[PDB]
């Protein structure tokens, strides 16, 4: 009999001793596959490159057949985790001396600070197979130096993982360095740290506290009188860093870690997905110091109040309970999950004694995006040239909606774009040297938009705040709400206020609401949804609710972002509530997010309406939206500019069409028919003749001829009678 | 409440008492009670009143003085169905009318605590006349609106003056008299 993959445990001993490269194994594993004490075999995780080691019997009176034992200094090369299962091979060919060699320390420092070379030639000759990345630690100090470590940073890959060497002193030249790190150009494996995990800083102190203390000082918390914690649930909305701090758990942890990640344990066979969380946890207290990690748990244990839940999954969630209700005497397991939705895990899970802990992992603030971005930017600081933490200040405040997975891409977009452009000077430039200016990314911003955002398509053309003539109020009251509240809020929080969170747009039609919708999509710099009500509206009882349930959820997933109702009298109901059954409903559940948002948040909303009085009263109030501004027909000066912006590619200068005439002549115009009459005036040009240089003032008149006036001396009274319902 | 599967807003009403059932003494709060009974019972009566049914079988069994109480609001009176404004049910009414110069004040005296009101010579007892007939948040409005006047003027501000109040003031609209004080002294009677 001979297991397919066996499990890593560590040889009790660490004094490092000539032990130090040695893989403890059980008899029959090297037997079978005519493997001898001494020998040299292979160790790695299943499908990638080996890692070699010497061979050796274990004491088969108490060594299991399935255990591979190795020590800290191999684990080192492949970041071998206490509990990962190990292909084992026999291995073929001797590698050679290391004529070339350096060694280093992972704390930063020299060895020629502290010790003599004689205790690092004894240390380095009980490696004897030398290979980069053997990290020993925990010596004796020739001074008082708080601590210390060793590493072997290069040296001079038959399926090998690290190119492995053989000591020979004199010969092999080790020379010594500050380096912490292994050669990059051999791509070892890295081990993360919470040092790279930024912006949770609270959190990675809770989920340290919890999990240090269960394995590590069961005893010290049983005599306050009070069972351990013994289940931990990580969950936030994705891409904010959970299942990087359940690796980083266990790096860190020196403990053995087994995995449930997804249905990683259904079986064809009826009753062997039980035996899978049985076998997990009875493996997990054999070697009591131990964490499993069961991420993505709502898709094996599902609420079963939601009737979607299969047979498989009840009897899964069944065996687990009892299973974490069975771990007795009070051990030093400890259950890790992680979930983006944590209310579809099933409530059995969630009461005390079950993951009764629980950390939530929130959308970054600028404070964490500064945070997450200088962490990342540190990895790279010789290619960087971002170097100003003001720049990277700069992004965090450009970044809004980014959530960490974002920051990553926009870093990754960033060495791309440099390479783009450097590569635009020379087709052969040395791509290793670019380095990555602020230019580029801001270039890269503009294609990574949030990941949050990916659900809204919008063509939305590209329109400034210069393209809307002549609405000044407006625009700096849309400064106000926009961006003040962001640039300000200190002064805000100081005041004691908060600032307005919703205006509505009202005015004749054609002037410019949806104009500046788009104008506030292209300009405003925060994330933008729209809602073309009655767009939301949906045959099945609910559907329609549940829509601005979820595009009011989506705004606060986009943390600063902007809501645009437009005609948001398509969703107040009708005065005589005839069949309004559907519409009160979404009505009240507007309301209710409206409210939802009104604490604690930043989401602005804007509705554009042509009926302005025949929108409820409730959604008028302030709290609800507060500002009312009059979009109304363009004044002299606005209708110039407008003609102005249109006319400009027109030769109007030597034309002779004096715009301000025109100004005159469109009095009482609303935007669109002053846009209109360029139009049809350079129509009437082409039609006269197809190569137009200019458009003269014959073309003009013609145009303007045509035009009608759609403002009426009513609706202006109308308008400005809204403003006085009140007497 | 409302599920788009058959049935499903029946159990739900029927549920939310059974888990009010767990303590005493309690409110049940029903915001926007308008909204519950919309219509199906004064009209469109096709197939789907149930949980105008429910609810209104629920406010029976609940005792007078086992120690659950129900609180509902409205500011659309008249669309609550008469079943629910039937005594023993629900016939309690109490008017929650715009604020009083006094009460005005008191919002005012909140709201604007860490603007130097004192040092700037901010009067209250002028805004809480001049702001007659405004309904409670658009008092708080004013102060929130006066501070953006403030910020925008210089940010970095250190107190808020009487100006920057004028320029709120100057921009906020109230309520309908002929709906606002009336609708509600009918409801009265
Ligand atoms: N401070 C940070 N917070 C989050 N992610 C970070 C951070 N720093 C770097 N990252 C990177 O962002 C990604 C985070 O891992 P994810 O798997 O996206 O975490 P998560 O998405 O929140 O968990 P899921 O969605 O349930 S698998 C990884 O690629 C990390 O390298
Ligand atoms: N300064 C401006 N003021 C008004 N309209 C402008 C201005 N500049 C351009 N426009 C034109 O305005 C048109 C669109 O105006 P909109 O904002 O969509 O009007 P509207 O408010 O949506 O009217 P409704 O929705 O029917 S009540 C476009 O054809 C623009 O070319």
């Amino acid at each position: 009999k001979l297991p397919a993959e066996f499990i890593t445990r560590p040889h009790p001993s660490k004094d490092h001793g000539k032990e130090t490269c040695t893989a403890y194994i059980h008899p029959n594993v090297l037997s079978s596959l005519e493997i001898n004490p001494g020998s040299f075999c292979t160790v790695g995780k299943i499908g990638e490159n080996g890692i070699l080691v010497i061979a050796r019997a274990g004491d088969e009176e108490v060594h299991p057949v399935n255990v591979i034992t190795l020590s800290t200094t191999i684990r080192s090369v492949g970041n071998l985790i206490l509990g990962d299962r190990l292909e084992l091979k026999k291995a073929q060919v001797q590698p050679p001396y290391a004529t070339k060699v350096t060694v280093g320390s992972l704390q930063g420092y020299n060895i020629l600070e502290c010790m003599e070379e004689k205790v690092i030639q004894k240390l380095l000759d009980d490696s004897g197979v030398i290979m980069p990345g053997m990290i020993f630690q925990n010596l004796k100090t020739k001074a008082g130096d708080e601590s210390i470590d060793v590493v072997i940073t290069d040296a001079s890959n038959l399926f090998y993982l690290s190119p492995p060497f053989i000591f020979r002193k004199g010969s092999t030249h080790i020379t010594f360095s500050k380096e912490t790190q292994a050669n990059r150009k051999y791509n070892l494996p890295e081990p993360l740290s919470y040092a790279a995990v930024g912006g949770l800083d609270k959190e990675i102190e809770s989920l340290k506290s919890a999990i240090e203390i269960p394995l590590h000082q069961p005893t010290l918390f049983s005599s306050f009188g009070v069972s351990p914690p013994r289940g931990i649930l990580l969950h936030g909305p994705p891409g904010t860093g959970k299942t990087m701090l359940l690796r980083v758990v266990a790096n860190t942890s020196n403990a053995h870690v087994l995995t449930i990640n997804g249905p990683s344990i259904v079986s064809k066979y009826l009753g062997e997905t039980e035996a899978a969380l049985r076998d997990i946890f009875n493996e997990a207290r054999k070697y009591q110091p131990s964490i499993i990690f069961i991420d993505e748990i709502d898709s094996i244990a599902p609420n079963r109040a939601n009737d979607d839940s299969g047979e498989v999954e009840s009897r899964v969630v069944a065996t687990l309970l009892t299973l974490m209700d069975g771990m007795g005497a009070a051990g030093k397991v400890v259950v890790i999950a992680a979930t983006n939705r944590p209310n579809s895990v099933d409530p059995a899970l969630r009461r005390p004694g079950r993951f009764d802990q629980e950390v939530e992992i929130g959308i970054p603030d600028v404070d964490a995006r500064f945070d997450i971005l200088t962490k990342q930017f540190s990895r790279m600081s010789s290619d960087r040239h971002v170097l100003d933490s003001e720049a990277i200040k700069y992004i965090a405040s450009k970044t809004h909606g980014y959530v960490g997975a974002d920051l990553t891409a926009l870093c990754r977009e960033s060495v791309m774009k440099t390479i783009q452009r450097g590569l635009g000077t020379d087709a052969n430039i040395d791509k290793f040297s670019l380095k990555v200016t602020l230019k580029d990314v801001e270039s890269a911003m503009v294609d990574i938009r949030p990941s949050a955002m990916r659900e809204i398509f919008l063509e939305m053309p590209k329109v400034y705040w210069s393209d809307i003539g002549g609405q000044e109020e407006l625009k700096t009251k849309m400064k106000e709400m926009i961006q003040l509240p962001l640039e300000a809020s200190e002064t805000f929080a100081r005041l004691g206020i908060s600032a307005p969170k919703g205006v509505l747009l009202y005015g004749p039609p054609g002037c410019s609401k949806t104009l500046t919708a788009k104008a506030l999509a292209t300009e405003s710099g925060i994330n933008f949804l729209a809602v073309k009500g009655p767009e939301i509206f949906n045959k099945y009882v609910g559907e329609s609710e549940r829509a601005i349930r979820e595009i009011f959820r989506k705004a606060r997933s986009a943390a600063p972002s902007i809501i645009f109702f437009d005609e948001i009298d398509a969703l107040s109901p009708d005065r005589d509530g005839s069949s309004t059954s559907a519409a009160n409903h979404v009505l009240t559940s507007l309301l209710n997010e409206i409210d939802g948002v009104e604490e604690l948040k930043g989401v602005v909303i804007v509705a554009a309406t042509n009926r302005p009085d025949e929108i409820d009263a409730a959604l008028l109030r302030p709290g609800r939206l507060d500002r009312h501004i009059y979009v109304g027909p363009p004044d002299v000066n606005a209708r110039l500019e407008i003609l102005k912006k249109c006319t400009k590619k027109f030769n109007t200068e030597e034309s002779g069409v004096d715009l301000h005439e025109l100004a005159d002549r469109t009095e009482g115009y609303s935007g669109a028919e002053v846009v209109l009459l360029c139009q049809e005036a350079g129509l009437a040009a082409i039609m006269e003749d197809l190569d137009v240089a200019k458009v003269e003032l014959r073309h003009f008149e013609k145009a303007f001829k045509g035009i009608a006036r759609g403002i009426t001396p009513e609706m202006l009274s109308y308008y400005e009678e809204f403003a006085l319902r009140s007497g």
